[PDB]
């Protein structure tokens, strides 16, 4: 009776002040497609969460028509445009991930912030006029979906469809960069080998697949390693044809490859590939192994290149930890409600439910600290 309002009153004191924190730089496309994600949050933790409180009355429900559908269409068009952005998050990690130079080197604010307008703009309109322009004592529900098969239909299209999805791109990325990982990390930890040696150039390969010049260079290590272009094709590594070159006289090629992707690491251009790898390894044989290319190439200026490389690997860490604190917050909170939609219970726990689909905003903002 008293628990109830102190529960939901806090929390979206706890959410609007706590979700005004994120809106000085920071213009990484992360950050801007975590924007719209705020900003829906912070309306649903307001507006939603205020008229669901003033709605858990005696009164079955205070100031009808006009605001039971004003709040409905804020309801139901946040909600809608944060499963979207949470869907645009998850294809952009993917796309990300596969395709780390023909779709990772055009990602700019520009023509990905056009992408959010659109992720609103069909869902507002889907949801806003048709509950707004449709035209019991209290109760409040979308007259538009008053039936139990509409309802299951809506449910399914706007929960399982894109949680599915999401959990597809993530198990996938996660399997792709693991599998690199691995390899990458028996490169070293096998000395003296072939299988992990040509399992390492393999990952490589895998990575590399939007630019065609790399993976053609790949293609002619593994032949080599097992024509004449050996050089040309080395060519496009600057200040490193000479020390590259000396290596490949004739086993020794442990040093070899792990000199290769020290040099395959100097480019800022196919950088974030290999970056995304060395993040989701063992932090140590990867390391290891780099120094050894390091001093493999015969240390031309010095190590200047693994102490960065790691923190660019850690700050991948980071946002792939981030991604999974969201997503996962999603998934727990939604779901309660989304079964009970299955299972189509009495209505303590029906507004049990409802509320946690607003839980799922205080935990939003909690992982972009
Ligand atoms: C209606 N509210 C309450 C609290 C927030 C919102 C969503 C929750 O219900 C759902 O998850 C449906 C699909 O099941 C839904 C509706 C709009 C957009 C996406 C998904 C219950």
């Amino acid at each position: 009776v008293a628990f109830i309002g102190i529960t939901t009153g806090l929390l979206s004191l706890a959410t609007v002040t706590g979700n005004l924190l994120v809106l000085t730089k920071l213009k990484t496309v992360n950050n801007y497609f975590l924007l719209s994600l705020a900003c829906a949050d912070l309306i649903i933790g307001t507006f939603s969460m205020n008229l669901y409180t003033t709605y858990l009355l005696m009164g079955h429900w205070a100031l009808g028509t006009l605001a039971c559908d004003l709040w409905l269409a804020l309801d139901y068009v946040a909600s809608n445009a944060s499963v979207m952005n949470l869907l645009l998050i998850s294809f952009d990690r993917y796309f990300s991930v596969t395709r780390p130079l023909s779709y990772r080197a055009k990602r700019t604010p520009r023509r990905a912030a056009l992408m959010i307008g659109l992720a609103w703009l069909v869902s507002f309109v889907l949801w806003a006029p048709a509950i707004l322009f449709w035209q019991l004592a209290g109760q409040c529900y979308i007259q538009f979906l008053s039936q139990p098969i509409i309802t299951f239909g809506t449910a399914m299209a706007a929960f399982y469809l894109p949680v599915t999805v999401m959990c597809t791109l993530y198990w996938r990325i996660y399997r792709f960069r693991r599998r690199g990982a691995e390899a990458l990390e028996r490169a070293f930890s096998l000395e003296d080998d072939k299988e992990a040696l040509l399992a390492a150039l393999d990952a490589l390969a895998e990575a590399f697949a939007d630019d065609a010049e790399l993976t053609a260079l790949l293609a002619l290590l593994r032949r080599l390693l097992e024509l004449a272009a050996l050089r040309a094709a080395l060519t496009r590594f600057p200040e490193f044809r000479e020390a590259l070159l000396a290596l490949l006289d004739r086993a020794d090629a442990r040093d070899l490859v792990w000199a290769l992707v020290l040099a395959i690491a100097s480019d800022p251009r196919y950088r974030p590939a290999v970056a995304a790898m060395i993040a989701f390894g063992d932090a140590e044989v990867l390391r290891a192994g780099l120094l050894r290319g390091a001093e493999a190439l015969g240390l031309p200026g010095g190590e200047a290149l693994v102490e960065e490389i790691m923190a660019e690997a850690e700050k991948e860490k980071k946002a792939a930890r981030t991604l999974s604190a969201i997503l996962l917050a999603f998934i727990l909170t939604w779901t309660p409600y989304n079964i009970m939609v299955l299972v189509s219970v009495p209505e303590t726990l029906w507004e049990l439910g409802y509320w946690l689909c607003y839980v799922n905003s205080t935990i939003n903002i909690n992982p972009m600290c």
